[PDB]
């Protein structure tokens, strides 16, 4: 599953 955490953003599901 998704779980962005960086680039001055961040995701996740």
């Amino acid at each position: 599953c998704i779980y962005y955490k960086d680039g001055e953003a961040l995701k996740y599901x």
